[PDB]
This record gives C-alpha cells, structure tokens and sequence, in this order.
C-alpha cells in the first residue's frame, strides 16, 4: 500500500519547474530500483528458505520423520503435491514469499511509469513550445 | 556488496546544471564504468556457474548410491522425490544462493544502464528548455 | 582476448576531446566500425567453439549411456533423466562451454560497446547544441 | 567473401573526408545502397544453403532413426531423447550449418554497416554545423 | 530478379548536385515507385503462403498415413520427426523457397525506402552547404 | 479498392507541379487527409472480415475435432499436433484468412502513402529554399 | 456515439487553410489542436470502460466454456484448455464487444493521425507566410 501510494505521489508533475523534473525523474527511476533489487535480494532469501521447508516436510510425509513425528496417513505420490502444499510450515514461507512477487512486480510498473513520464515532461516542452 | 552499488549508482544520476556540458560528455563515462561493472559480475556468475553444476552432480551421486566419496544416503530417495532434495541440500544451497546473489546485482546494473542513456536524454530537455529561454 | 583490456580499450574511445569535435564527429564512426568489427569476430571465434562443444557433447553422451568414447566406457549406469546434469558436470563439456560462454561475454560486451559509440555520436551532438545556446 | 574482408571495405567506407563534405554527403547514401546489396546477396546464400541443411538433417534423422541414409545404416540404436544432440554433432550435418550460420555472422555485419553508414550520414550533417558556426 | 532491384536502386539513390530542385520532388516520386513494387510483392507472397499451407497438408497427409494421391509413406514417422521430414519435402521446399525468395525481395525494397527517407535528407544537407559559400 | 489503383493514385498524388509551389504547400495537408479517411476505412473492413474468420476457425474445428460442423463430420481423425496444419489449409479459412491478409496490404500501402506525403511537404520547403536561395 | 465519416469530414474541413486569413490560420490552427486533443482524450474513456466490460465478458464466458459458470446456461461440448482461446474469440458476446473494442481504437487512432497533421499544419502556415518574402 506504500509503494502504490509512492508512486502515486511520484508521477504527478510540476509543470513549473520542468529543467528540474526532467533531472529528478531519473532520481526516481533510481530510486525505485533500489527498492526493487533489494526486494529481488529478499525473496532470494525467502525462496531458499523455502527449499529447505518442501524437504523437511517431504521426509516427515514420506515416512522419514522430522523430529519426533511420522505421518501415518501414508500419502501416495498422487496425493504429495496438495499435502505439501496444504502444509501450515509451508505456506507460511509461500504465503511470504509470494507478497514479495507482488511487491517485486509493481516496482516493474513503476519503472514504466517513470520512463514515460520523462517522456511526458518532454512531450510538454514540445507541446507548449508550439504556441510560441 | 548492494549498497554500494544503488548508492554509487544514485550518486551518479544526480546533475549538475551549470555544468550540463560536462554531464553530457561524461554521462558517456558512466555508461562505460557501468558496463565494466556489468561484464565484470557475469564473469564471477560463469564461475559460480561451474561449481554449481559441480556440486549439484557430486551430491547427486552422494544421495542416488553412487556415493561421495565415501558417503551414501540411507534415505534411499526416489526420482519424483529428487528434484526437492538436491534443491534443499547444503552443498547446492550455498553456491545457488551465492550464485544468484550476483545474478541480482547483474539485475541492478542493466537498470542503471536504462537510468544513464535516459540521464542523457533528461539533459537535451534541459538545454532546449532554455535554450527555449531565448 | 582478454576482458579487462577490452574494457580499458573501450574507456579510451568513448572519451571526447571537445577541441576536435569536428574530428570526433568523424572519429565516431571509425570507432563504431572497429567495435562492429570486434563483434563479428567474437562470433567467429564462439561458432568454432561451439562446434567443439557439439562434438565434445556427442561423445560423452555416447559414454555416459553404455556406448563408449574411445576406449574407455562409463560403468557408474547413469539413466536417461540423470544424463542432463551429469553432462553439465562434464570435465569436457564444462571446460568448452566454459569457454564457449565466456566469449559471449565478450560478445554481450561489445553490443554494449556499440551502444555506447551509436549514442555517444548523440552527445558529441548535444555538446555542440549547448555551443550555439552560448551565442 | 570474407568476414574480415568486409570489415575493410567498411574501413575504409566509414571514413570521412572533410576537404569534401557535399561529395561525402551524396555518396553516403551510395554506401547505404552497395550495403544494402551485399545484406541482401548474402540472405539469398543463406537460402541456399539452408535447404541443403534441412535436407541433411532428413537424411540424417533417417540414418541415425535406423532407416538407413543411402548405403550406411546406424548401430547405436539412439532413442528420441537422445537425437538432437548426436544430429548437432553429424559431419554431414555440422559442415552445412557451420556453413550456415558463418552467413549469418555476415549478415548482421552488414546490418551494423547499414546503421554506421545511416549515422555516418548525420556525422557529415553534425560537421556542417559545427562549420557555419566556425565561420 | 534481386539483381534486378540492385541495379535500380543503384541508379536511383544517386544524386545529381546541378539539379537539386528536381532531385528534391522526385526523390518523394521515388519512395511511390518502391513502394509499388514492395506492396505488390507482398501481393505475390500472399498468393505463395496459399499455396504452402496446401502443399504441407497434402504432405501432411502422405507421412502421416492418410495418402497423398495414390501413394502412402512406408517410413512410419513419429511425431518428433515430422518437422524435419516435411521440412526437407521436395513438395514443401520448392513452393517456401519461393515464398522465401520474395521475402528477399521484400526486404530489400524496404531497404530501399531507408534509402530514399535518407536521400531526401542528403539533399537538403547539399543545399545547405551550396549556401555555405554564401 | 484494388492494389494497383491506390499505387496509380498515390503516384499522381505525389507529382510536385513546380510552377504551383504555393497551391502544393497548402493542398499537401488537404492529401494526408484523403490518404487517412483510406488508412481508417480500410481497418473498417479488416475488423468486419477479422470477425468472419474469428467465427470460420470455431466452425471448422468444431468439424475436423468431431465436434463436427453441419451433417459432416472429419473421418481424417486430426489430432492437436496437426491441426493448425489442417485449418490452415482449410478451403473456408483460406479464402477468408486470404480476404483479410489482402486488406492488410492496403493498409501498409497506405500507411506508405502516409509516409511519402509527410516528407513531400518536406520537399516543398525545400525547393522554396533553394529558390529563396537564387534569389 | 461517434461516426468514423464525421471524424474525416470534420477533419477535413479543419485543416484546410484559407491563405488570406494566414496570421488567423495561425491562431485557428491552435483551436483545432486541444479540439482533437479533447477528442483524442475523451475517446479513451469509453473504451476504458467497454474494455472493463471485455475483461469480464471474457472472464464471464471463460467459466461458461470450461464448466465453471453456474446460471442457466452451461457448456455441454467439453471444450479442452488448448481450444479455449480460440473458442472464446468467437463467441458472441465476446465478438461484440472486440468489435465494439476494436472500434474506437480507429477512432482513436484517427484522432493521432488527425493530430500530427494539425500539429504539423501551423508549421505549413508558417512556410507560406515565408515564401512571400521569396516574391517580396
């Protein structure tokens, strides 16, 4: 809801001080790719956590416990991908991790956003200048 | 390290208006130090490139029976069952984790390649806006 | 080739001596041409190798299924879903495609390169914009 | 032709005479055309020897499928998974896309060459200007 | 005839510097003339991309058992082969060939009109430095 | 419309009457216009024949996927692998996908056309110049 | 609504140039700019909306076709996932509203080209009042 509302902020320009937004807009752009990498940089690290999640739970299922429980419910390889999927453990790191894609995504859109209105800024220099 | 390359990059986007000649021969030098930046990185990637698919074929053997030297699973891990396994081994976890690292700082650099050539672009606006002055 | 030196190499053609900006209007497009020329012979060079990587490839595809390469034969029984990631681990497959992406490298470089010269004919350009603003 | 033949030619192409810039001008777009000649003659090879390449890639998909290609049939018995690979490495196959795709590195050359000569253009309107100014 | 388009162009692109007036009306008289015949050929192809659609379902018929006239392929071809055996198809060759051959063309009528947008510019260029003198 | 009246048109359009350099000026914008009401009307009729042929691919793949389409139903037993083949090559889709590819040129050509005029105007300026010039 | 024809006769009633009105062809010419400009603008709202309704027609159909849909409608001739894109085009709801979608993009469209000749126009205004000083 912070990054929507940045950006909403961001986009809108000051048609009075257009030298300045033309060179502020690539302070923007930077600064919207600081947030996305760092992002990209968290759900490296959430994506490995979950890695390790699917195992553990895949042991546990399959008969080879993981800690002091074993699952008696003798899942078959028809059944494992909506159990580990189901699994509370799990879902808490794909739950997480997946917000990150979302977040992650709408920086992508921003950038787009930021490019254009560079563009934009340009756009009303030249559609001013015509009156002349 | 990430921080030093966003901060380095949001140094380098900054312009300096009384001085727009010299940004623009020089917003050509950012592009460059970037680019070596950038070639640099997937050079270190090859590397971990390599010693990932080291790892991964050598923890293979390990858990498939084929042994790691003197080291075999006793979980006797099925093929459906194999793709999860070597995914959370130690072993492949590490260097993938590193290797990727990188391969998000790869990521960075070609934004800022998309920041500078527009950095160029943003500082003819500025020039015509005045030169609009006139 | 060596990657640093094309770097330095490079860095030193994209550098503009504002005294001569007629002569590095005309110079630009010698530097496009000798960085158009890299490029093509990367390509070369990487089209050579690759067809050492298809060949390397074949063969250790061969030993590694039970059909030998040479006179020597793989008895480790690697099955067919196996095979993909053995033959990345390939000492001869690494070190070829090793080599084979390096030279991509180079190559994605020197589009980069071309980039850099194809625009900075822009800003030899746009220094001479700023010129006439100053009359 | 030759790869680093072209290069040359286009040496000398993108040079700029500055004692002669209405004739540098003219004959600019004179590059433009003699480039895109030799773009195009070339895409006409590439062609020709394509097919070719299609037609050994049959023969041999023949051949190595256990069909036989002409009097030679294949004793190693390759599965489907396994084709694609050992077609790549085929001297009968891998001398016609070697071929083929060496076009291919003069192909984009000529590519780059259209794009110098298309700015070489303005690189000649970019002195112009810095000339009337001069005086 | 490619060689045909190339000798034309040729003798279109060059600039006659006595006759500048002219050359700047007929050079727009010359982007009509390409692009006669680059919207033509594109009428050709049309009529080939018809007849390749025909001609790799009549194919398709003969190797995959349904019978192409009075004939039936002895081969038994699998899917994962079909591309490649109607690919190098006597049948098939000829009429994409064809069609390829135009697609030649085309593109360097297209060239052509790089050409002429450019010649327009050129002229203009000449006439600036004829003022240059005065 | 027919291909070869809009390519005898624009030909006539085209022409500069030099002895009328003012009446060529103003006319000029009065030809972008023609060529546009062309340009839009033109993907007037696409849109309509596109809908035919949106419609013609459901009805004929219903026929050859047994779904069949009337009385009649595809004895040929086409499976997913072939069936862009098979309605590629359909006498309905064909005539239908041919109609509208046909107006597709049409629209290039006059997108062409809007290409030339543009720069004619370009060219009027220019003679104006040069005569400006002799003055 | 809108008419394709009233767009071409208003644009070209617009930029034609009377050349004894030159310093007024000039500042008419700016009228007509922000005029197309408006259009180019409002045309952009409708089909924000009638995409909306697309975006959910096809949304709508999509469950119909694969045995989600639940009214009293329901699709009986099982089409599989591959089929679906193709299907869905030609469905009626579906065409309609491409065709109603379709439609004002060339509106739309029109207006861009409608606006480079405008844009475009004062500068043709501009040469004339020029080539005067050539009989001058």
């Amino acid at each position: 809801e912070d990054l929507q509302e940045e950006l909403k902020k961001d986009v809108f320009i000051d048609s009075t001080k257009l030298q300045y937004e033309a060179a502020n807009n690539v302070m923007l752009y930077s600064k919207w790719l600081n947030k996305h990498s760092s992002i990209k940089k968290e759900m490296l690290r959430i994506e490995a956590q979950k890695k390790v999640a699917l195992k553990a739970r895949l042991d546990y299922y399959s008969g080879r416990g993981d800690g002091d429980e074993f699952s008696m419910d003798r899942y078959e390889k028809s059944e494992m991908k909506t159990v580990l999927s189901a699994d509370k453990d799990v879902l808490k790191v794909d739950t997480s991790l997946q917000y990150w894609g979302i977040l992650l995504d709408f920086c992508s859109g921003a950038l787009d956003a930021i490019k254009s209105r560079g563009f934009a800024i340009k756009h009303i220099q030249d559609m001013r200048a015509f009156e002349a």
